[PDB]
């Protein structure tokens, strides 16, 4: 009846919170590329919550018209929730990268991200009980070497999730809008950022939590008053403030 | 013989940066694309430095394959300065944005230059007498309501630059990258930012440095060992300075 849209729902992070958010009782629409894995999480969503009711939406979010098309498909429904998860990162440096990766990057990771919070915004904005959910990374507060043009991207949305947070409150907007700043974190990301499979948490990073884990700071973060939900790099304690950049407002 | 390519040459901060350099005898590659404004700003170089070789380069750099055309076609130069000046603004609550603007923004504010500063790195990094210098803002250091969606591109430039510059430090490169952030600036930005003509800044804003101020402030960054170039906001004294976000290298 009420939906929340997932963004890259088919691994990691998206796949664990549509999975934490169907234990609540709440129905869901999934959007990835991978149909496949899409199916699977719908049937685990099922067989935790036989009443939610799931709506996969097989997207490649990197190209704008498909985001204003996904948009407009949920035109119907009642969305109370929107978390723009979807996306990847690269490891190399600058001189070194590929420009289809990094270009693809720019589309996915900065403007789907900003095409669905606007789309959002223009219809939500004075909607009792919305909520968009942005996820960053602590890499979109602290540059990380080897990955400038990652962490840049994430820098976008910390400061674009912030900015529009405020604008919100400042506003008497009754959607709110939150950042959610993960550190490391057993997904695909790696996988997918060093473009080869198997890497494995256990053997190569000292700190990190599980995929659950994050999606229960999520959950924290969305039932919370704060804006942003971040991850400390030294203690790996999970930490919800407020904004952490500069605000002229 | 050695040329500075400037983005956004056409009028404002770009213009004024050629006009300078001119002064100093340097050669150039001036794009924007009002190619009539191109060939005003030509005659006026000429006219300064007659010894000065002008290139002209009428290119919409919001198409990402026109910003990889523009930069193959001058494989046959010495490009010593690189300047990614091209952008525009916008003011509007999120909620109220025209997507079709503001995508357009993302494509030049981030796209465009990301993809020249990737590809004067890669041929680049180990030339000696070579710069990168990209135009942030203030308001990628500071969130400005109103702005929320330019000032995350300039948190990403911002984020972008500091970044790279670092990598090139640490990694031993001859290139060296830098960030001006401007705070006002007499141009056309305003203008194009409320979609509105004929904007007078004497009349409407206490504080703002001229366009030739601004110039200056570029030259003497680019001079100098310092990564950034920052406008102060209360004072507007403009500083040489280190990053200024958080890095973990």
């Amino acid at each position: 009846m009420k939906y929340t849209v997932i963004t890259g729902a088919s691994s990691g992070i998206g796949y664990e919170t549509a999975k934490l958010l169907a234990g609540k009782g709440k129905s869901l629409v999934l959007v990835a590329r991978r149909t496949s894995e899409l199916e699977k999480l719908r049937d685990e969503v099922k067989q935790i919550s036989p009443d939610s009711d799931v709506i996969l939406k097989s997207v490649d979010l990197a190209d704008n018209q498909n985001v204003h098309d996904l948009y407009e498909g949920l035109k119907e429904l009642d969305i109370e929730t929107l978390i723009n998860n979807a996306g990847f990162g690269d490891f190399d440096l600058v001189q070194d990268i590929e420009l289809g990766k990094i270009e693809k990057m720019l589309r996915l990771n900065i403007e789907a991200l900003t095409i669905l919070s606007s789309l959002f915004a223009r219809d939500h904005h004075d909607i009792e009980g919305t909520t968009l959910v942005n996820i960053s990374s602590l890499g979109g507060y602290r540059i990380v070497p080897n990955a400038v043009t990652y962490c840049a991207t994430k820098f976008y949305v910390s400061a674009y999730t912030e900015g529009l947070a405020q604008e919100l409150q400042k506003g008497g907007a009754k959607l709110r809008a939150k950042v959610l700043a993960p550190a490391a974190t057993e997904t695909e990301f790696v996988d997918r950022a060093r473009g080869e499979a198997g890497f494995d948490y256990s053997k190569n990073v000292h700190k990190y939590h599980t995929a659950a884990e994050m999606a229960g700071f999520l959950h924290q973060l969305i039932e919370s008053d704060a804006i942003v939900g971040i991850v400390d790099g030294e203690t790996y304690e999970f930490e919800l403030r407020g904004p952490l950049f500069n605000y002229a407002g």
